[PDB]
C-alpha cells in the first residue's frame, strides 16, 4: 500500500521544476519515522485523466527498481492534487550542482558521478529496461560523493536512430549516456549550444561529435566516442562502461 494520507505530509519549499509540475521538499510524518525528509512531485492539470495517468506511471516504474543510484519511491497521493512522494536528494539537480560547484569539484568527483550512473544503467540493462531520456537534468545529487538517476523531444541527447526512426533501445541509451558523461565533464553545460535542434542530425550524419571537454582524461573521451558509434551495434554495453569507468576513476584517484 503506497497510498499516503495527505495529512501525513507537510509540504515545504519548492526545490525545483519537474516535467509535470514543481518539486518540493517536505516532511512525512510516518509510522516508521515521525519526521522523514522527502521530495514531493506535483502535477498541474492533474484534473486531466490523461495527464494524471502519465504522471502516476513514473511512480509505477520507479517502484520496480531497487538500486543505490536510483531514487526510491516512498508513496503516492492519488486524489487531486496528485503527489508522488520520493526519497530526498538534498543537494538537488546535477546540472545546477555542477555549475555552482564548478571550481570546487575535482576531476575524481566528476568521474565518480559517471561511474555511479553507469552502475544504475547496468542494473536497468540487466532488467532489460530502456530509459529513453538519459541526461544530466534527470540526475539528482544526494551527497557530494553520491548521485542518483532521478526521473523516469531531447534531440541534442538522442541517438541518430532515435531521431530518424523514433527507435529506442539499450544501444540508444548508451548514446545518451555518452552525452551525459560529456555534460558532467563540462560542469553542466548543455551539448550543441547555439545549434537549432533541426540541424543536430545533419551534423551527426556528417560524422561530427561533441569535442573533448577541457581537463578530460583521454581514456574517458575515447569511451565517450565509442558510445557515439553511428551503428548502434558497435556501441559498448553498460557492463563494459562500468568496468572501464572504474579503472579510469582509480587512475585519477591514484595521482
Amino acid at each position: 500500500d503506497y497510498e499516503i494520507q495527505r495529512e501525513r505530509i507537510e509540504l515545504g519549499r519548492c526545490i525545483g521544476e519537474g516535467q509535470f509540475g514543481d518539486v518540493h521538499q517536505g516532511i512525512y510524518m510516518s509510522p516508521e519515522n515521525p519526521a522523514m525528509a522527502v521530495a514531493i512531485k506535483t502535477c498541474k492539470n492533474c484534473t486531466s485523466d490523461s495527464v494524471r495517468e502519465k504522471f502516476l506511471q513514473e511512480a509505477l516504474t520507479m517502484r520496480q527498481f531497487d538500486h543505490p543510484h536510483i531514487v526510491k519511491l516512498i508513496g503516492v497521493i492519488t486524489e487531486n492534487p496528485v503527489w508522488i512522494i520520493m526519497e530526498l536528494c538534498t543537494l538537488g539537480e546535477l546540472r545546477s550542482f555542477l555549475q555552482v560547484r564548478k571550481f570546487s569539484l575535482d576531476l575524481a568527483s566528476l568521474i565518480l558521478y559517471a561511474y555511479q550512473l553507469s552502475t544504475a544503467l547496468a542494473y536497468l540493462e540487466s532488467k532489460r529496461f530502456v530509459h529513453r531520456d538519459i541526461a544530466a537534468r534527470n540526475v539528482l545529487v544526494s551527497a557530494t560523493d553520491c548521485v542518483k538517476l532521478g526521473d523516469f523531444l531531447p534531440i541534442k541527447w538522442m541517438a541518430p536512430e532515435s531521431i530518424n526512426f523514433r527507435r529506442f533501445t539499450s544501444a540508444s541509451d548508451v548514446w545518451m549516456f555518452g552525452v551525459c558523461m560529456w555534460e558532467i565533464l563540462m560542469h553542466g553545460v548543455k551539448p550543441f549550444q547555439g545549434v537549432k535542434n533541426n540541424d543536430v542530425i545533419g551534423r551527426i550524419e556528417n560524422g561530427e561529435r561533441l569535442p573533448m571537454p577541457p581537463n578530460c582524461p583521454p581514456t574517458l573521451y575515447s569511451l565517450m566516442t565509442k558510445c557515439w558509434a553511428y551503428d548502434p551495434s558497435r556501441r559498448p554495453r553498460f557492463t563494459e562502461l562500468k568496468a572501464q569507468l572504474s579503472t579510469i576513476l582509480e587512475e585519477e584517484k591514484l595521482q
